[PDB]
């Protein structure tokens, strides 16, 4: 169906594998040379993008107005390739979303789409004891290797996967104002 194809097109055109010293993560290319990754990926001066050593020109760890981490890190990459602009799919406000999917690349044998079900704007949680804001929660047993996975519905790019406890999974919310 179109929602599955939209997800496969996000993988094909707007995803990459980001390797840092903390492991491999699914990276979302937002536009131009800007890619997002979970903050806990801890990208250094150089990362790998699909195995290619790439200098990071600038890195921006995003925080809310109270100085709480959003678990979104924006990276400007020193590479020739430009990502298709997907900002128009990113919502302007916090909300709930029924029947969402996660598009996974890193740590998978091939591009994978997981149907995670209904998503709710969940507020702040503690991820390994650290307060993290603007969480999107789903009742799906997400696992190790899923981080950076892209939360989406047809025509909507909603978040990036950051954590879970074996029952629930959590994404850092993507808001359009972060990138405009
Ligand atoms: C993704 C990390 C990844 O793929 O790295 C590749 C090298 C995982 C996903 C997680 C693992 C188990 N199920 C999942 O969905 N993320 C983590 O392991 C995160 C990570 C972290 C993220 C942000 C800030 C600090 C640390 C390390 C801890 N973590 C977790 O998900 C923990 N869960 C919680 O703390 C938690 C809190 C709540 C309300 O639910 N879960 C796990 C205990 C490891």
């Amino acid at each position: 169906g179109p929602e599955e194809e939209f997800g496969m097109s996000l993988i094909k055109h707007n995803s990459c594998v980001i390797t840092t010293e903390n492991g491999k993560f699914t990276g979302l290319g937002v536009y131009d040379r800007f890619v997002v990754v979970p903050t806990h990926a801890d990208p250094g001066k150089e990362i790998q993008v699909d195995g290619i050593t790439t200098k990071v020109i600038d890195s921006y760890d995003l925080y809310n107005k109270n100085g709480i981490k959003l678990e979104i890190t924006v990276l400007k990459l020193d590479r020739n390739e430009k990502f298709r602009d997907i900002r128009r799919y990113i919502p302007n406000n916090e909300d709930d979303y029924p029947n969402c999917n996660l598009a996974l690349l890193a740590n998978q044998p091939e591009p994978t789409i997981i149907n995670v079900g209904d998503v709710v704007s969940y507020g702040n949680i503690l991820l390994s004891g650290n307060q993290t804001a603007r969480m999107l929660k789903y009742s799906y047993p997400t696992k190790s290797g899923y981080c950076g996975g892209v939360l989406y519905k047809i025509g909507q790019v909603l978040g990036i996967h950051v954590g879970g406890n074996g029952r629930d999974g959590f994404s850092a919310m993507l808001l359009r104002s972060y990138f405009t």
